[PDB]
């Protein structure tokens, strides 16, 4: 189909994730292991454009994928894949794809989509059309979106305690590049740095730095409690993860603590990072943060429940997120309230942006589109 204007790019001067092979003519290929700074500017206001019933329980804040024509996908925990157009009609859709849980439809190159299924699969689809091109087993049910490596590689986790490299041959060959046992329940999922290190992490309190060429531990910590969702990582290599122990670590490359950052609650969403260098996350207390890069609190805004939606950033430094206490919002770049928009599901699946500014965000039961002004 057709291209966005300009390159989807995961990193920003201020970011350091491993650049991977995603679609990069796409609007939105990914939900995680990038940035979460968009590179569209957005004037929405808070009108919503529509909204469309999609039930899901996305896993930390999994959700939509934008490709370059705008078309939008997600997966409902009624066992379907649906694409949409951006006027909210729906393009294609393919069932039987996985229950109970959701991810993220990550769109890889040629324009194929990776979508780990509660079935103890992955799926490859074709994005234009909605055909299952074909599939490959997992040993457990995936706890993550794939991450995909420069080469094509996808890492996954498993709910049997595994971390999966998985290598795709077109047309048919689907080959383990390594896989790593987990000591304990994967929390924190799969996200790749530039040296070429996989970061997770377990609810036995181990978090873990991986070669992700071998699959071999370079070095571990463990901690009082267990990191959660999906960290970003800054272009020095340093690593930022939330702790259900209430509070924010930064450990760098070589492990070192850099700091910590109290939140107030346990940690309740995956993270953002700008290209200053500030990083973003909620709490259970309520609360999003705007953190340094050194470490000092920027700002602090309250909502009335868990902030589980990741934020996004757009390119003016605006930032949106969701709350269990059903609503949407967004606060510029100094934390002041833009708007808020009052559903009635807890908003918990991240937002995503539109080339043209369309605010994408969900609840347990609805995809909400914000047009522009």
């Amino acid at each position: 189909g057709a291209m966005a204007e300009t390159v989807f790019k995961q990193n920003h001067a201020a970011s350091g994730f491993l650049a991977g092979r995603y679609d990069a003519q796409a609007m939105s290929p990914t939900m995680f292991n990038w940035s979460r700074e968009s590179r569209f500017t957005s004037t929405a206001d808070g009108a919503l454009k529509w909204e469309k019933n999609v039930p899901a329980t996305p896993q930390n804040g999994a959700g939509a994928a934008v490709d370059g024509d705008g078309t939008v996908f997600i997966q409902s925990k009624d066992g379907k894949l649906t694409a949409y157009h951006p006027d909210g009609t729906v393009k294609w859709v393919t069932e039987n794809l996985g229950t109970t849980y959701t991810l993220t439809p990550v769109l890889g190159t040629n324009g194929v989509i990776y979508l780990p299924s509660h079935d103890k699969k992955l799926y490859f689809i074709d994005k234009e059309t909605g055909n299952i091109l074909w599939s490959v087993p997992l040993s457990g049910a995936p706890s993550s979106d794939a991450a995909i490596g420069p080469d094509g590689t996808l890492y996954v986790s498993t709910l049997d305690n595994y971390i999966y490299a998985i290598k795709p041959t077109s047309p048919g060959t689907a080959t383990q590049k390594w896989k790593f046992k987990t000591n304990g329940v994967v929390g924190s999922a799969p996200v790749l740095a530039s040296n070429g290190t996989l970061y997770t992490a377990t609810y036995n309190n181990i978090f873990y730095a991986i070669n992700s060429g071998t699959g071999q531990v370079k070095w571990s910590k463990t901690t009082s409690n267990g990191f959660k969702g999906y960290p970003v990582i800054d272009r020095d290599g340093t690593v930022y993860a939330g702790n259900q122990d209430g509070n924010l670590y930064a450990y760098t490359s070589t492990g070192a603590v850099k700091w910590t950052f109290p939140l107030n609650g346990f940690s309740s969403s995956s993270l953002a990072i700008d290209h200053n260098g500030n990083v973003y996350i909620g709490s259970g207390s309520g609360e999003l943060f705007s953190i340094s890069k050194t470490g000092n609190m920027n700002w602090s805004f309250y909502t009335d429940g868990p902030v589980r939606t990741a934020p996004l950033i757009d390119a003016d430094g605006n930032v949106y997120f969701g709350s269990d206490d059903k609503n949407v919002y967004a606060v510029d770049a100094d934390g002041n309230e833009k708007w808020r928009y009052q559903t009635d599901s807890n908003v918990i699946s991240s937002p995503v942006l539109a080339e043209d500014g369309t605010l994408y965000v969900g609840t347990y039961t609805k995809l909400l589109a914000f047009g522009a002004k």
